[PDB]
């Protein structure tokens, strides 16, 4: 009787678990048809894609898969869900990705799956060298991989150090870590402080003061620190998830050399880690009926059982705690229960509407002091300074 419609958003394997999901869904809901809208496979192909749907206010798509760094933008036309958190049950979801959808204190999605940055680390390098455990600290891994990489003759610690979003993501790593902020609750410039000095600073000295990251970290994205990594020359490596499948694979130099960890944490600081995924929201110019149809989806995709099943059928980290600790994932993909450690200290990027923006400019100092243009101090002047004409403080 009631049909929506809803974007995705998918490779083969995570596209054809949806359409069996959407199976059981009609199943469940008889009078609901759901059609899925072939979207873009490239994130900014797509975040246009959207825009247009609510330049002109379209009815359709009802139901939107966005990126968790798009919220704020869309959250003028999303539907309201604040009081539907109890119906979601978002007291279940990890914090970070209930943090992500709330913009001015509105829930305006639900989260479906995660991603969060963690650190890969040579397991039999560091048990030949007498260290019983991963680094708990930054300082702690810096002597690690001085140490190993020098008797070892390999490099230390790769990571993504290109101009793009990745630095952006990383380098929120280390500023969280090390007690620092971009905004606050209300929402105010905050980084300028002498935290943030501090964790760009290390990050400079990773490759010019202890050489334990290679120069050309200023070019690397994911792949390139994983290929290093990967053929066994370097000790350390931040990255995400994905690259596990890659690294003990059959044809992986490190087979089974290879564990897994949060970040470290800086000097009284936290561990942390950057949010990444995907989150599900209601297009507010749809049909009140629409609308209530879509919430049903929404509730039947991220619960317990689906999101369990699209874990282990498609390899997507859950939102909600509980299911990492499900029998049935522990047995499936014991990797996947390890990151829960990871993503109980993830925090979403800046929530703000003009976020590519604030991202340009991050990306822009922060390159520009690795690449010794400018220092740390003038990096995180010149980002507050930028941030705050841009958030109109």
């Amino acid at each position: 009787a009631v049909k929506i419609t809803m974007t995705s958003g998918g490779v083969g394997k995570e596209l054809e678990v949806l359409k069996k999901q959407l199976e059981m869904f009609h199943q469940q809901y008889p009078d609901i048809e759901v059609e899925i809208i072939p979207m873009p496979d490239s994130s900014t192909e797509r975040h246009d894609l959207y825009v247009t749907y609510f330049a002109a206010g379209e009815t359709d798509p009802d139901v939107l898969m966005l990126d968790v760094i798009w919220p704020a933008e869309f959250a003028p036309f999303l539907e309201d869900l604040t009081a539907d958190k109890d119906y979601f049950e978002l007291g279940e979801f990890l914090p970070g990705t209930v943090m992500s959808v709330t913009v001015n204190g509105r829930i305006v999605a639900v989260p479906w799956f995660t991603d969060a940055g963690l650190l890969y680390y040579r397991k039999d390098l560091l048990e030949k060298y007498g260290y019983d455990h991963a680094p708990r600290t930054w300082d702690e891994l810096v002597e690690m991989a001085k140490k190993i990489s020098q008797a070892e003759g390999i490099h230390g610690f790769v990571w993504q150090g290109a101009r793009y979003e990745g630095l952006v993501c990383d380098f929120l790593e280390y500023l969280w870590s090390f007690g620092g902020d971009v905004l606050d609750e209300s929402g105010k410039v905050v980084i300028d402080s002498p935290e943030a000095v501090a964790a760009l600073q290390f990050m400079v000295d990773l490759i010019y003061k202890h050489k334990v990251t290679p120069e050309g970290v200023t070019t690397y994205m994911e792949e390139d620190a994983r290929r290093i990594f990967q053929n066994g020359e370097a000790v350390f490596m931040r990255n995400w998830p994905y690259a596990w499948s890659l690294v003990n694979s059959d044809e992986s130099p490190i087979k089974g050399k290879v564990g897994v960890a949060p970040l470290p944490m800086g000097p009284g600081g936290r561990r942390a880690a950057t949010l990444g995924g995907w989150v599900l929201g209601i297009n507010k110019f749809s049909s009140p009926e629409e609308k209530e149809a879509a919430k049903k989806l929404i509730k039947f995709l991220t619960s317990y059982d689906q999101q369990l099943y699209k874990a282990i059928n498609a390899g997507q980290n859950p939102t909600r705690k509980a299911v990492y600790k499900d029998p049935k994932l522990k047995e499936a993909a014991p990797f996947m229960v390890e990151l829960l450690g990871v993503f109980i200290n993830a925090l979403p990027r800046p929530r703000v509407a003009n976020y590519t923006e604030v991202s340009d400019v991050i990306q822009r100092y922060v390159h520009a002091a690795l690449t010794r243009q400018t220092t740390s101090e003038d990096a995180i002047k010149n980002i507050a300074k930028e941030l705050k004409f841009l958030l109109g403080q």
